[PDB]
């Protein structure tokens, strides 16, 4: 039962995310992606080696590739969530509310899967963008990406696997305290089932792990703070970078944060 619940969640995760952490870990270790570390390699990646609104400048261009990637992850997360029968039993507007406030927490948790201390995979693992290059970007674009790295490196210490991640992200999305939910008790009851499924699953999958479940609850709290700070950087970019186009779906997500 609690196993059939988790296994259903794990299959919805494999069914919907192109890049698993297993796939990613193969590539980052070497079982190779074109490395983008400066303007020249970026241009080469675009010419066809690895790959939008009208061009503006390099730092805005990278930001657009960020937007394109996160919009795609939002689409996958939505399909993943609709593939959870309990999620799909909420009223559609509550489903949207959960996604609105949950996807970025889930995106920054999943980002850890494709990152190491030196950069991150792009374009389905065919490119690799260095943390160095990202840091070099014009402000404020260089400050938005670096904190995700700090979180991702500590997060990867936990050494979760894809079966853990599927339950963790389900728990991030099925969150009872999002503003404007209609049926708080029903969502709270679903979240509780996922959390018990998670503790159960971690018991068997990480038998020697001390304090992993509470450590993961703290990561959920950490992700909430990451996304609050991220949304503050986005609102500032909206005010001061008026030439930078902002994808409409992402504008709706950030409207009231
Ligand atoms: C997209 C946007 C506006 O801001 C964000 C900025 C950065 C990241 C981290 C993920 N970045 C990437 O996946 C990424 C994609 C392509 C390139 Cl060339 C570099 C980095 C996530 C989100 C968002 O908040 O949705
Ligand atoms: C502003 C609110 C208008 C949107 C109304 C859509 C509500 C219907 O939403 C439906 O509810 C069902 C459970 O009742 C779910 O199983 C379905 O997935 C969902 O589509």
């Amino acid at each position: 039962d609690l196993k059939a619940f988790s296994k259903h969640i794990y299959n919805a995760y494999l069914k919907n995310f192109n890049m698993t952490k297993k796939k990613a870990r193969s590539i980052l270790t070497g079982k190779a992606p074109f490395v983008i570390h400066d303007i020249e390699t970026l241009w080469q990646a675009e010419k066809g080696l690895v790959w939008l609104p009208p061009y503006k400048e390099i730092s805005v261009h990278v930001f657009y590739r960020c937007q394109c990637t996160t919009v795609e992850t939002v689409r996958e997360l939505t399909e993943f969530a609709k593939s959870i029968p309990s999620f799909s039993s909420l009223f559609l507007n509550d489903q949207v509310t959960l996604l609105k406030y949950g996807v970025h927490e889930a995106i920054f948790a999943m980002l850890a899967s494709i990152v190491n201390k030196d950069g991150l995979l792009v374009a389905n693992g065919s490119g690799f963008v260095t943390r160095e290059f990202l840091r070099s970007l014009r402000k404020p674009f260089s400050d938005i990406i670096e904190p995700k790295f700090e979180f991702a490196v500590k997060f990867n210490a936990l050494e979760l696997d894809d079966s853990d991640l599927a339950l963790f992200i389900a728990a991030i999305i099925l969150c009872g305290d999002r503003p404007g939910l209609m049926n708080v008790p029903r969502v709270e009851a679903i979240q509780d089932t996922i959390l018990r499924a998670l503790e159960f699953h971690l018991q068997a999958n990480h038998p020697d792990a001390q304090y992993l479940f509470p450590k993961l609850l703290q990561k959920m709290a950490d992700l909430r703070q990451l996304v609050t700070e991220h949304a503050q950087m986005m609102q500032r970019i909206k005010k001061t970078e008026t030439e930078t186009s902002l994808h409409p779906l992402l504008q709706e997500i950030y409207k009231d944060m």
